[PDB]
């Protein structure tokens, strides 16, 4: 095992544990100290403001396993910092005949038992567990633990009838999943069930969502409502808020619906952020955000998704979500998408970035695996005085059309996303900062320009603004993590409404993904204007790339080259000549970003461990 | 529900929880402060001279889950006081993977774990887990934990690879069982193997058994021995050590095998007590003590059993035990014995006395359940100058016979147990004890007469050497537990050699038990005596009956007279005449015996629970 990044590539695998640790590593973003995460778990805004994160976790081993939460916190969600107790950086694990299994993604109850936080999580124990085998009820069951240090402990309830599990039964028989219960406050839905109340008996001002599905008969998110205000024991099912059918699809702006939901959750939504409003803000959308599986043949089966939805009471007391248009949250390599309220009138989400070593050839040399995306201020975004001109507006797929009086211009309403302003502040702020002169890409273009000034490392932020004609076929954007021999492509084609990365090039290690990644991009064309534009931003961070257009659509995946010179960048031109031209303005380099985890030496490793011979004979982990 | 114990019982199952708490309770012996109880476990005299005692125990239930060791210690065996930690009386119970499903029984390696006193136990997980059932490999592995604070807390390994568990390979295929290791050195064991050591390797100065057995193909015992002295993680298995076949019976005196073994142990006895000797005491005999289970059609399918066994060396470097001779260890409702050593050459004995409500008819107004047996000196019974014409003496059933050079004496040789002395001291000198005139049974002899001293209460001990003729067919006894209406009778009958406790009146409760109990005794005839002897100890504790015979053989059993006056005892008479004499003198009661729990409260309830609806989903524990 050589690590020499100025020669070609050695075998890897014959490399011992961890030492690649700091190679590909993310130094700007959440990320476990090592060993293995995947979700996103028990966000909350404490009550000093600070931001408390935990995430599914599984310490020194490289695939998942008794799984925990782990758990940091941060004052700006940039800079963040270790809890830091009897097991380590872990605040939960499983230590109960009903969680022993896994302590899987639970949500967070602010005013709890006893007035103290609270987590409603999915406790699991033996049995059969997934959508595609024969899971049975008990399995899986929700189960509360609070805490009174504000997160550096948690304190489960008691097994046993009138406690732990507090949610067992399974409100339809077949399911193929139910977990990932989801908390919420909604003034909406308490409004719009008020004239119910007296058929379940249900009152409280909590909700919780449990993400499954029936199977052979698609994906469901069944609908809880606390049965007694202040009491946290009883939750009553009301029915299924989400159904849809098995492997269904709303078209190929939306994913697919697949067999199966996951970390399902409910929002509420205006211009501004979230909205707390009763159903008396015309400007608010109800939003649902969940995962699928099963309905896709790559990205480990696994769709993130949303859909903005209309809430209709049903006569027994429920309340079925029906979708009004539905669209991709991340169209890369994250999944499991949490969104809490953050003060100010803010939804923030928050997803995990899985590796592209789906084989785990590598993983035990990482000697970790995972990490988040950015946290991201969900809003609904209103695009003014679009042109009907525009291609595919009326399809209506992953966004609304409401026609002027004159049918001369239309309002698009969709999903905003974009990166939490305190992120991109303090990225600013510590990167040395170059402001680019613009480019017009002609026939005089090359392939690939080099940015004037170049990155110095694998931790950066490239913004510009890409203006094309209307009936344009060009296509231009950015190559990053780049040598002559080693390099990344991301390019938008406006004629198919595509962007994509191309990553056969990205590295010259074979064992690492090398797929194209794809998103669908509407550019809503103004009127009166005689071009469209694109709004990229790209975040380079280790291994990461995540990209933004538009706060709109979002698209994170992985690079992972070998040499150490593989850190340039530059603009990209396909197709542009003297009559089809693409105008690059806005264009911004930030070079460093942030160090995330000031705390933490740049090697957290503590070895690898193996579960030995019985975790083959127990059939629940892999054991390393 | 009335409690008037000067009527008749009306229906004592609308009684509460643990209304009847104190109504049968021992008072003078080991039990659990409240709930279920069942096998001793991790027995071993501490550093300071005392005994720790722990027990499989479910507090607030009476059926078994679980299953955790409860504790307690004591300065003579007699008088207990509990250990109290974050878990009551718990120092031991599931917390992990591998012993989730519970903490069953184990044994003391006395300097373990960095000179710590350590337990070996048999931890649980998932899974069939029966004698009659398909069970698997990994369901029962065993592990270590020690204590660095004498029993008040122990630390369990860590789960992996080279730590917990540390035997989990199944020896052989399709075992009924693999549990209760039990851990002890052996001078005897470690001479006969140490010209074997080159072919196992294996040279540490502690063995340690497993018990089970092969499905279709009966019990087994498996040795292993520690692979390298002072290191506890590696232990070799050198082979089976005890084979019996599929529901063998050695005969009348022997019980019977059953298909599989439970909380065997391994010790080495000579006339004194325990023989630490290699081999070259003529007079020590190596015993084996087992349970055994399904050949049995009452007394919960479970014979306590043992065996003396000759050592064969294989040539593997294995033992095979050869059984000499084999007896029962207790003939009532016993089970689970577990042997340990004590200063002074000792070997003590002590196990499980179950209740008699096996339909859990008043188990909940009990609010617990289970007790242990008195404590036992263990030694080898020598017997010298037995007259040849005693019946059966060449069966050589439970007991060896050497002839004298001349052929007109015997010696006869057996396993014996009697109560500690430090036990029969206390009772003894705590008690209002009566010396009761000896009483010769002929024909004026009444079927029951009450002894010229009676019981206060039902907590007594009774003494009395009963002298028969050679060929008598009268029987004699003692009656206990009595009023009227209400009574125990133990009978002795020298024809048929049987001890009996007839208990179709010892209560007016129909639901307990009533089946006739049965021991065999043989009366060793000495040359030139006219008659023959038996002596008789009775204790009365609460509900137990617990009766000894000549240092030899034990019955332990359970009656629940309703009525407050059923606390009278006597003697009994059956075909006693003019010329078919019983001689009875020796004869004393004990009134009172000792306050063995003197810290406790008389009602040490703390409620009874229920585990909910998920118990029947995880399918492992009652629930209640
Ligand atoms: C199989 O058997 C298992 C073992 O028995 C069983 O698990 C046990 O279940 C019981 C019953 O459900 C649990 O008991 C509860 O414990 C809660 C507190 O839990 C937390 O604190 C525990 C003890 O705290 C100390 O001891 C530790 C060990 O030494 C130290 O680390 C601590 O520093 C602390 O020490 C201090 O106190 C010591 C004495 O206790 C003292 O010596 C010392 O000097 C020092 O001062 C921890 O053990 C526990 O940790 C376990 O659980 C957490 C998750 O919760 C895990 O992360 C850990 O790994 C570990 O497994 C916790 O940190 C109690 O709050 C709770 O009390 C109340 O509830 C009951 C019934 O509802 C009431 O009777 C009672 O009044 C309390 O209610 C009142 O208070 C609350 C608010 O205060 C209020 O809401 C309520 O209305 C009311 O007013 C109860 O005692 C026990 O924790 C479990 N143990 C373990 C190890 O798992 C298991 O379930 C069984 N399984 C089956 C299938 O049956
Ligand atoms: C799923 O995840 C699970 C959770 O992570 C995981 O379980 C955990 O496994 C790890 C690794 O095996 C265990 O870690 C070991 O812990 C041993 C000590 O255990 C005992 O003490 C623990 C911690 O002690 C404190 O914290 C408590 C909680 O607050 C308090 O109650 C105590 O008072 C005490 O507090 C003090 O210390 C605090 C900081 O620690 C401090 O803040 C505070 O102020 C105060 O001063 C207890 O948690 C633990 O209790 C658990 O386990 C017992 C049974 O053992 C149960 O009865 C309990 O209910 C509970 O579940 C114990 O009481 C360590 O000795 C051990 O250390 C060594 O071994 C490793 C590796 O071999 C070495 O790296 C290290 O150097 C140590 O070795 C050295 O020392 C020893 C002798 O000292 C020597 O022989 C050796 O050669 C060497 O020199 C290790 O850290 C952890 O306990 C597990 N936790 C739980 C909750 O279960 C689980 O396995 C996972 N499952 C799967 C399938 O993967
Ligand atoms: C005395 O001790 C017992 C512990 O043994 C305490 O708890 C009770 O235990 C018994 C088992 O011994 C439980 O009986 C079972 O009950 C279920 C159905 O229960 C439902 O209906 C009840 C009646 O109104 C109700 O109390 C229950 O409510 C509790 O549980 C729910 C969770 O499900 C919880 O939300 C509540 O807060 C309560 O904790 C519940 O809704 C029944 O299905 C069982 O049937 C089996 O057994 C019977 C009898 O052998 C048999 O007929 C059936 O065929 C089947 O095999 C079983 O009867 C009882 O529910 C427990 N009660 C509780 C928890 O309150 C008890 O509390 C102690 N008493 C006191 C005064 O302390
Ligand atoms: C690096 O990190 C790893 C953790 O990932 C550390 O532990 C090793 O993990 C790997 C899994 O990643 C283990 O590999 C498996 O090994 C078994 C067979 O193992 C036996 O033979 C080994 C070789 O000499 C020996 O080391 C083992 O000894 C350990 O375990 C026993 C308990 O069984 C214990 O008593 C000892 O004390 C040791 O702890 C053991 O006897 C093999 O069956 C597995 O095969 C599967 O996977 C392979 C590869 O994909 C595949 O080919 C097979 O078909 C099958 O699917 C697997 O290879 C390895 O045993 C672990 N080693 C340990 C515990 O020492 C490792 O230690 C870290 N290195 C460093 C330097 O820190
Ligand atoms: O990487 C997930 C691994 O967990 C396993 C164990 O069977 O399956 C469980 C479950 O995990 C994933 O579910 C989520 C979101 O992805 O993660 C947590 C559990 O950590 C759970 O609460 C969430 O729903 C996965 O998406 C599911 O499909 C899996 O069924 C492994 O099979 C799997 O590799
Ligand atoms: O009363 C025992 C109850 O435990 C259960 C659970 O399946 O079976 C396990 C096992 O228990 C008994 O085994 C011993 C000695 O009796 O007790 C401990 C477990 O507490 C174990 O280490 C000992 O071997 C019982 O004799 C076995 O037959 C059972 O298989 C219940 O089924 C059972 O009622
Ligand atoms: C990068 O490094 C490689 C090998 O070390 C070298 O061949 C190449 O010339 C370097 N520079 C660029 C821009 O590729
Ligand atoms: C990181 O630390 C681990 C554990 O100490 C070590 O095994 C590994 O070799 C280190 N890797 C690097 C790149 O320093
Ligand atoms: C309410 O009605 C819906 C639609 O039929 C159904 O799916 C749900 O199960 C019902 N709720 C109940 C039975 O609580
Ligand atoms: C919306 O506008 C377009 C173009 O003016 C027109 O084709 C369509 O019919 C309009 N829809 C409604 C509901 O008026
Ligand atoms: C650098 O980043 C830190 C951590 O997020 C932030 O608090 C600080 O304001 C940043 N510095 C700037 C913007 O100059
Ligand atoms: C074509 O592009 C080059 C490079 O941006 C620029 O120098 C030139 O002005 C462009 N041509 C026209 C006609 O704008
Ligand atoms: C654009 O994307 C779609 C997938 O939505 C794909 O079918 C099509 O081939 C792509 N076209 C081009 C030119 O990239
Ligand atoms: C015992 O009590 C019962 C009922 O209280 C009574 O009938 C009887 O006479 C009493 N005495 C005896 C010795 O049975
Ligand atoms: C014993 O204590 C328990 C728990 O407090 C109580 O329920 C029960 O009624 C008491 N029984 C007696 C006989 O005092
Ligand atoms: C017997 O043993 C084998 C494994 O050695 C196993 O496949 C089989 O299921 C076991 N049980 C029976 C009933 O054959
Ligand atoms: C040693 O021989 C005995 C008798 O054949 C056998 O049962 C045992 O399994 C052998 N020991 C081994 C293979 O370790
Ligand atoms: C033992 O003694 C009896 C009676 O003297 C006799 O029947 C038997 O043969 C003797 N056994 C031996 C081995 O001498
Ligand atoms: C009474 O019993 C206690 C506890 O076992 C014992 O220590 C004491 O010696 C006894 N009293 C006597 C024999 O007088
Ligand atoms: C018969 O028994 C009674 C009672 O023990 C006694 O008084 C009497 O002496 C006995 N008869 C003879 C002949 O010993
Ligand atoms: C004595 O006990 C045996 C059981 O070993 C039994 O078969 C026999 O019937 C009993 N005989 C009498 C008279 O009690």
């Amino acid at each position: 095992c050589s690590l020499d990044q100025t020669v070609a590539p050695g075998n890897l695998t014959l490399c011992g544990n961890a030492t690649l640790f700091t190679t590909f590593r993310p130094k700007a973003r959440f990320i476990a100290p090592e060993g293995w995460m995947n979700a996103p778990m028990g966000l909350y805004q404490r009550a000093d403001g600070s931001i408390h994160a935990g995430y599914q976790s599984h310490p020194k081993h490289i695939q998942w396993g008794n799984i925990s939460q782990g758990a940091a916190y941060s004052s700006d969600f940039t800079s963040w910092t270790d809890f830091n107790g009897s097991e380590g950086y872990k605040t939960i694990w499983p230590s109960q005949i009903y969680d022993i299994r896994g302590v899987f993604d639970g949500s967070i109850i602010k005013e709890g038992i006893d007035g103290y936080p609270t987590i409603l999580y999915t406790s699991t124990s033996f049995g059969p567990l997934g959508a595609t085998l024969n899971e049975a009820e008990g399995t899986e069951t929700q189960s509360l633990a609070y805490t009174t240090d504000d997160g550096a402990s948690w304190i489960k309830l008691g097994y046993g009838a009138g406690q732990n599990p507090v949610i067992y039964e399974w409100p339809e028989t077949n399911l193929t999943g139910f977990r990932d219960p989801y908390v919420f406050q909604s003034p909406r839905l308490e409004a719009l069930l008020a004239n119910t109340t007296s058929i379940t008996n249900a009152t409280g001002d909590h909700f919780a969502t449990i993400s499954g599905g029936v199977h052979g008969d698609g994906a469901r998110l069944f609908l809880y409502r606390q049965h007694t205000t202040g009491e946290f024991i009883k939750w009553t099912y009301l029915g299924p808020l989400v159904t849809t059918g098995y492997k269904e699809s709303y078209g190929e702006w939306s994913g697919n619906y697949g067999i199966n939901f996951e970390t399902a959750g409910v929002t509420r939504l205006n211009p501004a952020g979230a909205a707390w409003d009763n159903g008396s803000d015309t400007t608010a959308v109800d939003f649902v955000t969940f995962g699928t599986e099963q309905g896709r043949a790559d990205h480990q089966n696994h769709w993130p998704l949303w859909a903005a939805v209309d809430y209709e009471v049903r006569d027994n007391g429920s309340i079925e979500a029906v979708i009004a248009y539905s669209g991709v949250q991340d169209w890369g390599r994250s999944y499991a998408y949490a969104s809490f309220p953050v003060e100010g009138y803010r939804q923030v989400s928050v997803g995990w970035i899985y590796e592209d070593d789906d084989n785990v050839i590598l993983a035990k040399q990482f000697g970790y695996q995972g990490a988040f995306t950015l946290f991201r201020d969900l809003f609904v975004k209103v695009v003014e005085n679009v042109s009907p001109s525009t291609p595919g507006l009326f399809e209506q797929a992953s966004w609304s059309t409401k026609n002027s009086t004159d049918g001369m211009s239309v309002t698009v309403t969709t999903l905003g996303q974009r990166v939490v302003p305190e992120t991109l502040a303090a990225y600013k702020g510590n990167s040395t900062v170059s402001t680019l002169a613009p480019v017009m890409l002609n026939e005089s273009a090359a392939a690939y320009t080099p940015f004037s000034s170049q990155p110095t490392d694998r931790f950066y932020a490239l913004t510009g603004s890409f203006e094309f004609g209307l009936n344009t076929t060009a296509k231009a954007g950015f190559r990053v993590l780049a040598s002559e021999e080693e390099y990344t492509d991301i390019w938008f084609d406006p004629a198919s409404e595509n962007l994509t990365v191309v990553r056969t090039a990205s590295s010259l290690i074979k064992s690492f993904g090398n797929d194209t990644e794809l998103a669908k991009v509407k550019l809503y064309e103004i009127v009166g204007a005689e071009s469209k534009t694109l709004n990229l931003t790209v975040f380079v961070d280790g291994s990461v790339i995540e990209i933004y257009a538009n706060d709109e659509v979002a698209l994170s995946t992985r690079a992972y080259p070998w040499l150490a010179n593989s850190t340039g960048a530059g603009l990209l031109a396909d197709g542009t000549t003297a009559g089809d031209v693409v105008g690059v303005s806005g264009l911004e380099l930030w070079d460093g970003l942030v160090d995330a985890w000031p705390a933490r030496p740049a090697n957290t490793s503590q070895g690898l461990v193996w579960d030995g011979p019985t975790a083959a004979m127990y059939g629940l982990f892999a054991g390393y």
